[PDB]
C-alpha cells in the first residue's frame, strides 16, 4: 500500500513514533491523509 | 481503568479527539502519563 508506506514514512521523518501502533490507528482512521492526522493531533 | 477514563477526559477537553481509538491506544502505551503522551504528538 503506498499510501500507508509513504504516510507513515513521511510522518516517521517529522519525528512522530508509532509505539502500540497509535499513529497507524490515527492513519487509518483518515484515510492515510497526513493533514488530516495532523489537524487531529492539533500540529 | 480509570486511568484510562480520567487521562481520555483530560484530552478531551484539550480538543483531542479519540476517533477509531488512537488516543485510547497513545494513552494506553504511555501507562496513561498525559505529559508522555503530548511529548510523542510533539504538542
Amino acid at each position: 500500500d503506498p499510501r500507508l508506506i509513504e504516510s507513515l514514512s513521511q510522518m516517521l521523518s517529522m519525528g512522530f513514533s508509532d509505539e502500540g501502533g497509535w499513529l497507524t490507528r490515527l492513519l487509518q482512521t483518515k484515510n492515510y491523509d497526513i493533514g488530516a492526522a495532523l489537524d487531529t493531533i492539533q500540529y
